[PDB]
């Protein structure tokens, strides 16, 4: 969808092997998603920008989400997160 | 308003700089709130798309994203997008003091 995971700053580098082969499939989605912004909050928390390059005028943006860490999920919302956060550095390079 | 819920708008790495005092006063009752939102990711296309982190601070522990969405320049809809958006973004520049 967003091409594959790597390095780069026009690559995205979040998600494991099974979230890649499962997408909204995957067992802990939901758990996930909990995290992504709604467009209020996407366009309320973000510093957004515009810019205009070679390719086109792109809408660029960064922020930063707080986790609850009261919330009794807190130490397994962040294993999951990072799990995925890189896991790509982890794959087989015969992946797929 | 917005500014109750995502704090106030500014030029500073933790606050954010979206949206003009309509926009703030307003939310998504804004009359043009439908076409900006067009442009904010899915869960699928947040995940998907940005370069994601983790960050453990004095604060708390943070997930950090950033990413850059290509606006699609054959839509007719593209000049009238690009001037809203550019309008609302920091737009509190223009805030008397």
């Amino acid at each position: 969808a967003f091409g594959r995971r790597g390095p780069e700053q026009t690559q995205g580098n979040f998600g494991d092997q099974d979230l890649i082969r499962q997408g909204t499939d995957y067992k802990h989605w939901p758990q996930i998603a909990q995290f992504a912004p709604s467009a209020s909050a996407f366009f309320g928390m973000s510093r957004i920008g515009m810019e205009v390059t070679p390719s086109g005028t792109w809408l660029t943006y960064h922020g930063a989400i707080k986790l609850d860490d009261k919330d009794p999920q807190f130490k397994d919302n962040v294993i999951l997160l990072n799990k995925h956060i890189d896991a790509y550095k982890t794959f087989p390079p015969t992946e797929p």
